[PDB]
Parts: structure tokens; C-alpha cells; sequence
């Protein structure tokens, strides 16, 4: 079972992310504790967590905020994406089961919109055999990846470009290369923060 | 202010750290729970934030568990620190301001005992310009790193190895070569985990 302060957190991070709240908006704390009708007591340790995975930020006097969803934290989130996704297509070419590989091919080939995304990236994390990895992920990075995505879509073009560097990825995962496939895993982070960039 | 929740859990994390309780100790809830005298309701709020971080380890008919310390464990840490830490120096070497760079030389030559460790990657860390960075090294990966150390102490010729280590480290920050850097830095972390593979 989850706690209650577990239970708000969620609600209010999927309000965040999907646009539900708008960016820079001020969280309104006796206001929202009346929307759920939890006490501050455990609410503070909801917004103390949204902080720290840098959806909200602390103003000294106000309050609460939602990120400023900014250029700066946009590089900031890429930086460690491109190192993250990186080294975990180095360790899926390593240690990806043969039958792992198929699987992840399937996928492929299936889905030839931002969810089928997700699903090639979840399986080659999953596959990197890090369970650290993946909270860092899948858990952390990936909530600031979803609410830049849904306040910048992707440009027309872009799903067939990132479609074509998914199968160099694949392949280089399944001759067993980590090296090019960490590689072409950072070519293709780049080339999804260039996209968001051209939209700002 | 913090939350109660917050206070039992850094004074948990703290007596799984310093070694007051023992890898693989049973964690007796309910009389746990006594020791401070709060009810399980933002209890468990502590222990699920603990299993995340991968201090404590949930089995599924007993409870919770301090994580085992073993070597697949100090494999996943130490994957995530190369990486982290490296691109780290590659960040510090783009961004670290000239007079930032002499208080890292200054901290070294004084140091000339884990804490003058930190100390030095600290500031590199810091130097990165990056928070996201700071979070998921300082405050997630250094804490089971800390339990490592403490469980298996450094070999006697250590300290001399890695403080020529930092001494590379710092005059390819300096000047300027991120590349380099980044390649002392993974050689550092490797050298480091090979130590406490030594005594395992
Ligand atoms: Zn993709
Ligand atoms: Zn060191």
C-alpha cells in the first residue's frame, strides 16, 4: 500500500506534466490542500519531492512554482540524457539476451506517436541490466522529457528522421557494438533537443 | 521547515550509512517505530523513498531489508558514477571560471580523510553547472558509495595513487581539455572500484 503524501504527489505530477497547470505558474498551497483536502503536514513532503525532481521551484518569499521550462533546463536535462541513454545502449549491447533483441525488433517494426518512442527507449534501458539506471530514467528525467514534449510537439518531419536512427540503433545493439551504439544513441538525444530548440 | 516524514528518514539513512546498522539487517517496523514514536503512516514514506534510493531492499512477505552490499550492487553503482562523474569534468572544463579553478587547486594542496575526497569532486560536481548533476550524484549515488567505504576502508597505498589521480584530473581542467578530463575521471572511478573489489 502507498501513504497519502505518496498518493498527492502523483496527481499533482501528472497536473504538472501534462499541462493541466501551466509553466510558472504559482502553486496556490492552502488553496490546493482544500482541492484534496489533506492537511499541510504531509503536503509539504509532496512539494519538497516535485522540487527536487525540478518541476517546481522554491521562491523565498512566495512560495512554490512551476519550472520556468526555460533554454537552460533544457540543456540541463539533455546533458544528462545524452550520458544516461548513452552508456545504457553500451550495456544493452553487452548484456541484452538474444531473445531481448528480437523483442525489442518487434516493437520496431510494429509501430512503422511519442509512446512508441517510449516503448524503444523502456526496453533498451530495461536491457542495460541497471535497476539504478532506469530510476534515473524511466522515474526522474523522463517526467521533464514529457511536459517539454507536450508544450513543444515534435516539427513534421521529425518521425521519420528519428524513426531511421531507432533501426541504426537496433542494429548496432544486435552486432553486439556498444561503442557505435552509444554513439548513434547520442546522435539521436541531439537531435531531439535540436527539435525542441527549434521551437522556443 | 521540513516534514516528519523527512526527519526519520535522514536518520535512517544516516544509521544505514555509518554502519549502525548492519548490511542485510531486517528492519523491524513496528519496533522501529517505537524508537521514535511515529505512527507508519508517513513511516512507510521513509522506507519506500530508502528502497528507491536502493539502501533498503523490499521482500515480499517479510518486509524490508538493508541492501545486500554485494558485488553486482557495487557494479551498478560504480557504472552510473563513471558516467556521471565524467561528463562532469567534461562539463567543469567548458564552464569552471578561472578563480573557480584555483579553489580547487587550493583544497588539493592543503589536503597533501574520505571527506578530502569529496571535497575535490565536489566542487568539480558544483563546477559542472549543472543541478540536475548535483542531485544524482551528491545526494542519491555518494550515499551508497559512503557505505562502501566505510564497510571496506582504502588499501594502504591508495591514497597516494588517487591524489596523483586528482592532480591530472585538476590540471586537465584547467586547462580546458574536457576530453582528457573526462578520461582521467573514468580511470579515477574505475581505479576506486577496483580497490574495494580487492577486499570483497
Ligand atoms: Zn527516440
Ligand atoms: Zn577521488
Amino acid at each position: 500500500g502507498e501513504t497519502l503524501s505518496e498518493h498527492v504527489f502523483r496527481k499533482i505530477q501528472s497536473a504538472i506534466v501534462s499541462g493541466e497547470i501551466a509553466p510558472g505558474s504559482k502553486i496556490s498551497e492552502p488553496e490546493l490542500a482544500r482541492t484534496y483536502g489533506i492537511s499541510r503536514g504531509p503536503l509539504r513532503e509532496a512539494i519538497h519531492r516535485l522540487e527536487g525532481l525540478r518541476l517546481l521551484v522554491r521562491v523565498p518569499h512566495v512560495g512554490a512554482r512551476v519550472v520556468s521550462l526555460s533554454h537552460a533546463e533544457l540543456i540541463e536535462l539533455y546533458e544528462i540524457r545524452e550520458s544516461l541513454e548513452g552508456m545504457a545502449c553500451r550495456l544493452a549491447a553487452e548484456r541484452m539476451s538474444q531473445a531481448e533483441i528480437d523483442e525489442l525488433r518487434r516493437v520496431l517494426d510494429t509501430h512503422e506517436q511519442q509512446e512508441g518512442d517510449y516503448d524503444f527507449h523502456y526496453r533498451i534501458i530495461q536491457g542495460s541490466g541497471n535497476a539504478t539506471l532506469t530510476r534515473m530514467l524511466c522515474g526522474e528525467l523522463y517526467q521533464l522529457v514529457r511536459m517539454y514534449r507536450i508544450q513543444y510537439s515534435t516539427t513534421p518531419n521529425r518521425p521519420r528522421q528519428a524513426f531511421a536512427e531507432h533501426h541504426r540503433i537496433l542494429d548496432a545493439i544486435a552486432d553486439r557494438d556498444g561503442e557505435l551504439a552509444e554513439l548513434l544513441m547520442r546522435r539521436h538525444i541531439s537531435a531531439s533537443r535540436r527539435n525542441i530548440e527549434r521551437q522556443l
